[PDB]
RNA sequence: GUGCUCGCUUCGGCAGCACAUAUACUAAACGAUACAGAGAAGAUUAGCAUGGCCCCUGCGCAAGGAUGACACGCAAAUUCGUGAAGCGU
């Protein structure tokens, strides 16, 4: 028992950093700066995988909260654009 | 303009032939530097691989650059049991 718990102490402090959210949406611009990195980062990990499904889904909930029509419908219409069959996605956009 | 032909009448004047539309695209990453040093379940490293919104060396579909470097787990949607309160023709 002692070994299992001391995997559970040691696991259970194995976790790296907390999270800093310090600074949030402040100095106006700025904010717009951190969502073109966050938008970026989104681009880098949809630019990982072509066929990545998830990746596309949070650029989809992300952009269609803070990116309100026009980017949103870039997200939806280049996913749409890059997804002929599985239609199911077709549905999520839809 | 030149050369030639008196071709027309004076050395020079006039006329005819031959030479016959150039130039433009003309002229005005890599150096230098502080830093820190390198993946594969306890320590060290062979290597070869896969896709780019990354390249250099290399005539080169030869090959070489620490495995040349870059590169983590989200799911399109529910269903049944127990207790308490309110309403009911």
């Amino acid at each position: 028992t002692a070994e299992q718990l001391l995997r559970e102490a040691k696991e259970r402090e194995l976790e790296l950093l907390p999270p800093p959210p310090q600074q949030k949406i402040t100095d106006e611009e700025e904010l717009n700066d951190y969502k073109l990195r966050k938008r970026k980062t989104f681009e880098d990990n949809i630019r990982k995988n072509r066929t990545v499904i998830s990746n596309w889904i949070k650029y989809a909930q992300w952009e269609e909260s803070l990116k309100e029509i026009q980017r949103a419908r870039s997200i939806y219409e280049r996913a749409l654009d890059v997804d002929y069959r599985n239609i199911t996605l077709w549905l999520k956009y839809a």
